């Protein structure tokens, strides 16, 4: 019913008014839920507008994130990312080093490699046994950092549950089917800062990007982006298409676990972040926030009802959600 957020090269990413799922009469609620599902089943991406998270709070959260990344290099490494099983803390991709152990076939590539021009900080739920968040010190500009981000984590946690309900309603299964699979909130709030960079850097280092192509791992990802642009989604014809920023929208995409969970009725689509499409000498800083939603780590993941007719259509063996994720997170090391 809304004009598509993206409509190019066979890639159609719908723009959906989420308040119509939450506040509509039964007919409108079903129409919206079906629009949401259909978006996931085709593009694997949707844009939501009029979500319960408020614009001025989102802007406060973006300012708060920007204050963290202005912190000195040493203060950010203090709260550094440790292990894949914690998946919490600060990181910036380093350049790989040639060493005595390295194979000479790889040396030409290692020297030419260009790491993503980004830095990140990841926050998990506060009360996970054995995995506390490495919070920075609450002083000067970072007073309120914790309470703000925990607040935002819980609002995104609520939105996750609501988007899965829309998926359930659109599938015509029990509206609350996913609740017990996602109620723990084993999610990851990834704050991202892509620093100001000269456009010539992308010519000097050919193949250089802001974020490498990938699929996300979990159920869904709530992606809040600023107005800079650069996010691209891969079309059915194999081309990366610009996911244009639209004010007060959240870009929502399915991850590999939901794809598998859905018996591949829902798509998990390749995406990346390159230079903004506009031509300029210097690209200003880009801020985004990726809230990775996952099934409960304890959840066992096998085909959702109504995603297959005969058992022979089930493409995948059952897996534990938690184990799967750590394998994805630990693979690159
Ligand atoms: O920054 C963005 O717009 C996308 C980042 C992303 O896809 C990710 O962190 O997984
Ligand atoms: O926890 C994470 N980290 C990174 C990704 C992909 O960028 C993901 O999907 N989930
Ligand atoms: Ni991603």
């Amino acid at each position: 019913m809304e004009k598509a957020a993206v409509n190019e090269d066979g890639l159609v990413i719908p723009l959906i008014d989420f308040s119509k799922f939450l506040e509509g009469d039964e007919t409108l609620k079903l129409e919206t839920a079906k629009a949401i599902l259909h978006g996931f089943q085709t593009a694997g991406f949707i844009y939501l507008k009029n979500i319960p998270i408020q614009p001025d709070f989102r802007e406060h959260v973006f300012n708060t994130s920007a204050k963290f990344f202005k912190l000195p290099k040493e203060k950010k490494l203090e709260v550094g990312w440790t292990t894949p099983e914690a998946n919490r803390g600060y990181s910036a991709p380093g350049r790989e080093k040639v060493t005595q152990l390295t194979d000479p076939a790889e040396i030409e590539k290692i020297r030419s490699a260009a790491p993503d021009i980004k830095e990140s900080y990841e926050i998990g739920r506060e009360d996970e046994p054995g995995h506390p968040n490495p919070w920075p010190a609450e002083q000067d500009d970072l007073v309120g950092f914790k309470s703000t981000m925990n607040n935002f984590f819980d609002q995104c946690k609520a939105l996750h549950i609501e988007v899965m309900r829309a998926i359930a309603v659109g599938m015509g299964i029990d509206a609350n089917y996913f609740d017990s699979f996602v109620d723990v909130g084993d999610n990851i709030l990834r704050l991202l800062h892509y620093p100001a960079v000269k456009s010539e850097v992308f010519k000097i280092n050919p193949g250089q990007v802001r974020a490498g192509e990938h699929t996300d791992y979990g159920s869904i990802t709530l992606l809040f982006q600023d107005s800079r642009g650069g996010l691209q989604v891969k079309s059915p014809n194999g081309q990366f298409i610009d996911a244009t920023p639209i004010e007060n929208t959240v870009v929502v995409n399915a991850g590999d676990l939901l794809a598998r969970w859905s018996n591949d009725t829902i798509k998990s689509t390749v995406h990346r972040v390159v230079e903004p499409p506009k031509q300029e000498d210097v690209h200003p800083p880009r801020y985004s926030i990726a809230y990775f939603c996952n099934p409960n780590h304890k959840s066992y993941i096998e085909a959702i009802p109504g995603t297959y007719a005969a058992e022979s259509e089930r493409k995948y063996e059952g897996i534990n959600s938690g184990k799967y994720l750590v394998q994805r997170l630990a693979a690159t090391y």
